[PDB]
């Protein structure tokens, strides 16, 4: 499924993601919108160590969720990493809580790091009604 701007906004608002690990929603909106572009199916492979990242939130294989292929990955947040290709994205959020939960928090991703951070942000969630 590949998510509206606004929908999502409203989305992630009621299963409580503003403000979680003192993460504001439009931070998090930012980092859906350059990961997969809104797109819950996106998946990608890194040929070079071996992980795919999926999701709207294009979480990794080697930490976050199970895909059996992995080189000596885990699974910390206990899930199948075809849970988070679901247009239902409530594990996803679930295991995006567990990732903040780590001492880099919302930094775990780099692409935050290049288009979010110490960015006007505003933008994302302009005139959603959140």
């Amino acid at each position: 499924k590949v998510f509206e701007r606004c929908e999502l906004a409203r989305t992630l608002k009621r299963l409580g993601m503003d403000g979680y690990r003192g993460i504001s929603l439009a931070n998090w909106m930012c980092l859906a919108k350059w990961e997969a572009g809104y797109n819950t199916r996106a998946t990608n492979y890194n040929a070079g160590d071996r992980s795919t990242d999926y999701g709207i939130f294009q979480i990794n294989s080697r930490y976050w969720c199970n895909d059996g292929k992995t080189p000596g990955a885990v699974n910390a947040c206990h899930l199948s990493c075809s849970a988070l290709l679901q247009d239902n994205i409530a594990d996803a959020v679930a295991c995006a809580k567990r990732v903040v939960r780590d001492p880099q928090g919302i930094r775990a991703w780099v692409a935050w790091r290049n288009r979010c951070q110490n960015r006007d942000v505003r933008q994302y969630v302009q005139g959603c009604g959140v």
